[PDB]
């Protein structure tokens, strides 16, 4: 316990009981509040050493979709609740490195990415490389999957871009880790679901950040137009060459039609040539002629975009209600195959029937490190397919058929053999974690686990391994 402080409050176990999926709802004995890193230690030691072994889950946010966060029974550490003054002021400053060539911030493993980038802002003017498309998730919460958005074709995902962790395992030893010290625990806790310890600190990559983003979306009614765009425009960049700063996709409820959605990083010393590379990277593209929206505004706001939304949603009573997302990985040579089967089959045109946006857009393997715990296709260009979908509240009609809806896409992607993989899973079923592994995959992960967490404490809300 040291420092930190073990909490019964009925609010605080509520909170600790539930995640934004808003079903799952397995109840904490409590939740620690620790003050820095050896109180999470002195916690998961005691749970190590205790005789019935009781469970132990970080929680960053509470953005978890099926209870990844929850620990029945047990111990939920809230690693995002702020730590006070002194906290706020022992947070540690951008440093640079002449090996590396930049500078790196290290932050607590709780820290908000929107807390990360206004620090690092104010300095500087640094910021990550790497995003998500909602900066309040936690760094600990992101690094457990890969944490994607728009930047990861060209940077990768956030488990791409960091240095260094240190990692609170399973055993209560406080262990710090990167590629050159301890990396079996460094690469197995990046995307590793909270299998193999708790980060309490992370060294994250930085750059000099942009001021303003030139914010475009373009309609496409031919898929294969459109996937042709997408994947010609996350190619561009090697060397350092002309190309977007983010690209995204969604698909449109309306034929189906499909939206690209790019950025154009800029600043005082490039705004005289935005425009003109705009034009061109625009110029070489097949949207339908017309489409073209623009938005011009500072890079904070557009990183933020979602959390306006969020915002919107509150207000209307629309955020706080079930989220039965499906979030997949899908090859990009059986892209074509997946709108035909899903956004034209499974949903027959009206999405709409999602329940929500559906986003698209591919990436590129080689930014992701294969040593990671990360599961992604076996194939170089694999496509996020994101189904983020809201069920409407009190409405239990609602959760069900979305939730069918889900089973569809799944069924749909192993009778055609797809090899889609899902991100963030929510498998459960032993031959399920296998498959969804592979065999020379699934080993490494289960010998982690018993170097790491042998007693299976951690992240058990995964149920991957019986506590
Ligand atoms: C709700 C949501 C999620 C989301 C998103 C937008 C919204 C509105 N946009 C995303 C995006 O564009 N790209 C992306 O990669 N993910 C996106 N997400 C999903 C999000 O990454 C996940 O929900 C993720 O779990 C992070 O959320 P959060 O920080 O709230 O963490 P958690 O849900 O409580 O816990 C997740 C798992 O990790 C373990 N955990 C938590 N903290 C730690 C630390 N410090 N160390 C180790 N493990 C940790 C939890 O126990 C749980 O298993
Ligand atoms: O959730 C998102 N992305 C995500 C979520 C889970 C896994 C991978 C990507 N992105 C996002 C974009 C616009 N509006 C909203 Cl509510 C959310």
């Amino acid at each position: 316990v040291g420092g930190g402080r073990l909490s019964v409050d009925a609010s605080d176990i509520a909170e600790a009981s539930r995640d934004f999926g808003g079903v799952a709802r397995a109840e904490p004995m409590a939740v620690f509040h620790p003050r820095a890193a050896g109180d999470v230690a002195g916690l998961v030691g005691a749970a190590f050493r205790s005789a019935r072994g009781f469970r132990v889950s970080a929680r960053g946010h509470g953005h978890s979709i099926s209870g990844q966060a929850q620990a029945a029974g047990g111990v939920v550490v809230d690693m995002s609740r702020g730590r006070g003054p002194g906290a706020a002021v022992a947070r540690a400053l951008p440093v640079h490195s002449a090996a590396l060539g930049g500078h790196y911030v290290d932050v607590w493993g709780g820290e908000l990415w929107v807390d990360v980038l206004n620090w690092t802002l104010s300095h500087g003017g640094l910021a990550p490389r790497s995003w998500t498309d909602y900066l309040y998730l936690s760094v600990g919460g992101t690094l457990s999957n890969a944490g994607i958005s728009g930047q990861a074709f060209h940077h990768g995902p956030q488990i791409s871009n960091v240095y260094e962790l240190d990692v609170v395992t399973g055993k209560g030893e406080v262990v710090t880790c990167s590629e050159t010290e301890n990396p079996d625990l460094f690469f197995g806790v990046l995307g590793g679901l909270g299998q193999f310890g708790i980060i309490t600190r992370a060294r994250i990559a930085l750059e000099r950040a942009p001021k303003r983003v030139r914010w475009i979306r373009a309609l496409y009614s031919n898929f294969s137009e459109f996937t042709a765009d997408q994947e010609r425009l996350i190619s561009l960049g090697s060397g350092g060459g002309r190309r977007f700063d983010y690209v995204e996709g969604f698909v449109v409820a309306a034929s189906v039609l499909y939206c690209l959605e790019v950025t154009k990083n800029y600043d005082d010393e490039t705004a005289g040539s935005v425009d003109q590379d705009v034009d061109t990277l625009l110029g070489e593209l097949n949207f339908l002629p017309g489409t073209v929206f623009t938005t011009d505004l500072p890079y904070v706001d557009f990183l933020d975009r979602v959390h306006k939304a969020e915002l919107k949603l509150r207000a209307k009573g629309m955020w706080e209600v079930p989220h039965p997302w499906l979030n997949l990985f899908v090859p990009a040579s059986r892209i074509a195959d997946f709108d035909r089967g899903v956004f034209r089959g499974v949903l027959g045109g009206r999405t709409a029937g999602a329940g929500g946006p559906v986003l698209i857009y591919p990436m590129n393997k080689h930014k992701w490190d294969p040593r990671s715990s990360a599961v992604t296709p076996d194939e170089e260009v694999f496509y996020l397919v994101a189904f983020l979908r809201s069920a409407l509240p009190g409405a239990p009609e609602s959760l069900e058929a979305l939730a069918r809806q889900n089973q569809r896409i799944l069924d749909f992607c192993a009778g055609t053999g797809i090899g889609a993989k899902q991100y963030l899973p929510g498998h459960k079923a032993r031959h399920e974690w296998a498959e969804h592994f592979g065999a020379a995959r699934w080993d490494r992960f289960a010998r982690l686990k018993a170097e790491f967490d042998p007693r299976a404490i951690l992240a058990a809300g995964q149920g991957i391994f019986r506590p």
